[PDB]
RNA sequence: UUAUCUAUAA
């Protein structure tokens, strides 16, 4: 129900000077006065509400507001530094924008900043005081810029193509820490739609240099693709803003709507004819479809050539792989560069001269908060083979030179299925690919003996299943099927569907480009995946170098939900460790309500995993460590309540007497906390990021509760994101050190690479499982749940790697 | 689909 208090502060690891993008706030101990606004109409967007309030204050300066500078959240909440002269009697006013709005205002409450001050000093926090402050800090930026969630953006020019742009901006949030309010400031970038004529948008989306080419009506594929892009976007009439709900199938010349004549009789009129009569405009592109806008009942159709994409619309739909890359490149920058850009932003913002921030007596320090971090020692990684070598991670990285798998699978029989045309992937490549792959495999401790028992070409996803059917029936003890692919193909989804859910055969895909040109590291990394799919153990944590939680049987869980890019379900995935290393993880997966973050059927999934744990280890875990992927800030209270109880329920419906301690940990990567090295000698790599294993549980952390930051990974590009961990529940009474080290060591058990990853393997695996479930669904609730279900032989292994 | 990190999420 309520999160546990911080048990202690960590002492493990060597100290390191850090700077966080948290700026200390000096806040008065006054009382803010909270007024409620009811504006009619009641569903105008926040910007309209803000200008209504802006004009309202200036208009009623004489008798109401005077010299005061109130702040406003854009909805119903308005705050003042000192009380307005109306006591508590509601007041009805009328505001005029260039049209009329009835605005009532009644005093509702006071917000004590003193109540916050001591909430920051024991007294185990008022969310409403934090919200009031938040409204003060972001009142001026809300008028000045384009707000998006907790961020602000403006147009600077930076195209991603396909009618999209990169706008730069910043995140802003007011955050509690011990003995201070903090202002979290980070630079940000996000995708926006270009403000352009829809015609040009059609060109960029359909790759037209000129609308003049394509002088004919769109194909069906052209049309609906254009539909998916513009659908839901707002357009404006050059001639009034509208919401596009659909694109017509018919061209403007033949698309019709019911038009009532003066006789009262309605007749079907074409869009082209209507615009010719009513607006005296002859359509230049009548062969193109129309935009359906507003309520569908209204039959409102707009020609493309009279519409512009409305400025300031953030792109939410998934970017193409190239759009993503261009965005990554344009936004990525080293830790020092980011640290400087934040500084510039602080100078530029200049919060101390902000009238509203001044009005409420607030002050913001221009220096980044100094924080002492602790670089935890990494675990040793025990390999096997003849050598039994131990790897010592350096900078969150290690390798397999002169090392062999803990338990390497001795592969004897295996097949190859190449879906690339031999025109590009001749038998030359396959046999050299095989030769190089085996030498690396020999060295890896997972030796592939003998040439592949089977190697054929094939094409089309239509041929996967029968080809796979053939293989399992004709080759005894067939261990692996190496599939080769061209590029992005639906064959992949089919290969995984048949392989994971139907026949239960281990399949390893690889692209044609990688087939042609093989490097040892790429091959070695490919062997990492292959070995675990066949039930091998690449490596394990050094058993003696483990936290004491492993003293008694324990299961490690990872949970996450992947959401669709309407009417498609979200997919919940929960993985569970099946041994004491811990290496092997069993997956559970559930389809559920569209965009529901809460794992509905979690109790059944935990039950299932506890059974499998017992079946694998003959032990019932005395402790359940639950790493839950990040959740929306309101949803924390919702998630904790349903899912913590679901976990308890699983234990009880298993046995009345079964009651293991649960540790519920939310792991967040989606925040804007950035940590920088104070001393340049501590910078790692070209990106100059903090070293792997850096842990912060002081200064910027929660005043009462048990949370910490842990940057477990090496920062390769841009600025690192230290994963935030928040313990919402802990029966096991973990110390700070043991939990932090446990978490850090679990980040070294990720089998797809010999590096410490940014989150613990369980959480990462959960994401892989949920993501793999999408591909299983590519081909009605009963059917979907079934299509997601994995083959029971496959369920043993980590097929998702 | 070798892999981590990385910016979003009328
Ligand atoms: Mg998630």
């Amino acid at each position: 129900f309520k999160p546990p208090p911080r048990p202690d502060f960590g002492t493990s690891g060597r100290t390191i000077k850090l700077q966080a993008n948290f700026f200390e706030m000096d806040i008065p101990k006054i009382d803010i006065y909270h007024y409620e606004l009811d504006i009619k109409p009641e569903k105008c967007p926040r910007r309209v509400n803000r200008e209504i309030v802006e004009h309202m204050v200036q208009h009623f300066k004489t008798q109401i507001f005077g010299d005061r500078k109130p702040v406003f959240d854009g909805r119903k909440n308005l705050y003042t530094a000192m009380p307005l002269p109306i006591g508590r009697d509601k007041v009805e006013l009328e505001v005029t924008l260039p049209r009329i709005f009835k605005v009532s205002i009644k005093w509702v409450s006071c917000v004590s900043l003193q109540a916050l001050h001591d909430a920051l000093s024991g007294r185990l926090v008022p969310f409403e005081t934090i919200q009031a402050l938040d409204v003060v800090m972001r009142h001026l930026p809300s008028m000045r810029y384009t707000p998006v969630g907790r961020s602000f953006f403006t147009a600077s020019s930076n195209p991603l193509g396909g009618g999209r742009e990169v706008w730069f901006g910043f995140h802003q949030s007011v955050r509690p820490s011990l003995w201070k309010m903090m202002l979290n400031i980070d630079v940000s970038a996000t995708a926006f739609y270009k403000a352009q004529p829809v015609i040009e948008f059609v060109c960029e989306v359909l790759d037209f240099k000129s609308i003049e080419e394509q002088q004919k009506p769109l194909t069906d594929s052209q049309r609906v693709k254009f539909t998916k892009e513009i659908k839901g976007l707002k357009v404006e009439i050059t001639h009034r803003k509208y919401r596009v709900c659909n694109v017509t199938r018919r061209p403007a010349s033949h698309q019709t709507f019911p038009l009532q004549q003066e006789s009262g009789q309605t007749v079907e009129c074409t869009v082209a004819q209507y615009f010719k009569d009513r607006h005296k405009l002859v359509l230049r592109y009548p062969h193109l479809p129309c935009l359906q806008v507003g309520q569908e009942q209204k039959h409102t159709y707009l020609p493309l050539e009279v519409c512009n994409i409305v400025a300031g619309q953030r792109c939410i739909k998934k970017l193409t792989d190239n759009q993503t890359s261009t965005m990554i490149r344009a936004t990525a920058r080293s830790a020092p560069d980011r640290q400087e850009e934040i500084s510039k932003l602080m100078r530029s913002a200049d919060f101390n001269t902000d009238p509203y921030v001044r009005e409420f007596g607030i002050m913001v320090k221009d220096e980044m908060t100094d924080v002492t971090g602790r670089v935890l020692q990494p675990p040793s990684i025990l390999y096997g083979g003849r050598n039994k070598a131990i790897a010592t991670p350096v900078q969150g990285v290690w390798d397999m030179r002169n090392k062999q798998f803990h338990t390497g699978i001795e592969i004897k029989v295996w097949a190859i299925a190449c879906f690339a045309p031999q025109r590009q992937c001749t038998e030359v490549h396959l046999k050299s690919f095989t030769e190089q792959l085996r030498k690396i495999s020999r060295d890896a401790g997972m030796p592939i003996q003998g040439q592949p028992c089977f190697c054929k070409y094939a094409q089309g996803a239509d041929s996967v299943e029968p080809m796979f059917r053939h293989l399992k029936n004709t080759y005894a003890g067939l261990q692996l099927v190496v599939v080769i692919l061209p590029g992005k193909t639906p064959v992949y989804a089919e290969v995984k569907r048949v392989g994971d859910t139907v026949l239960g055969m281990a399949t390893q895909c690889v692209q044609m480009k990688n087939v042609q040109r093989t490097t040892p590291q790429t091959l070695s990394n490919l062997c990492l995946k292959i070995n675990v799919k066949l039930g091998g153990v690449n490596n394990i944590l050094l058993p003696q170098g483990r936290p004491p939680v492993f003293q008694q049987p324990v299961i490690f869980l990872g949970a996450d939900v992947t959401h669709p890019p309407g009417k498609k379900p979200s997919i919940a995935a929960v993985v569970g460790s099946m041994d004491a290393h811990p290496n092997r993880y069993c997956a559970t997966v559930r389809v559920q309500q569209h965009r529901q973050e809460i794992i509905q059927d979690l109790a059944a999934m935990v039950r299932e995993l506890l059974i499998q744990f017992y079946k694998s280890t003959r032990f019932k875990p005395t402790r359940i460590i639950f790493y839950r992927d990040g959740v929306s800030e309101g949803q924390f209270q919702q998630v904790l309540h349903h899912e913590l109880l679901a976990i308890r329920e699983a234990c009880i419906k298993l046995e009345k007497d079964y009651q293991p301690g649960i540790t519920f940990i939310v792991v967040q990567k989606r925040h804007h906390t950035r940590l920088f090295c104070t001393d340049k000698n501590e910078r790692v790599g070209k990106s100059g990021n903090i070293p792997a294993g850096t842990t912060v549980d002081t200064k910027i952390t929660h005043p009462t509760e048990f949370d910490f930051y842990l940057c477990s990974h090496a920062g390769i590009q841009g600025t690192s994101r230290p994963s935030h961990y928040h313990v919402l529940w802990d029966d096991n009474r973990f110390s700070s050190d043991e939990l932090q080290i446990l978490t850090y060591q679990l980040c070294h058990t990720y089998v797809r690479c010999t590096r410490s990853v940014s989150i613990p393997a369980p959480a990462y695996y959960a994401h892989l499982v949920a993501f793999r479930a999408r591909y299983h669904l590519v081909d009605d609730h009963q059917a979907l749940a079934k299509a997601v279900q994995v083959h029971q032989d496959t369920l043993r292994t980590m097929y998702f790697a």
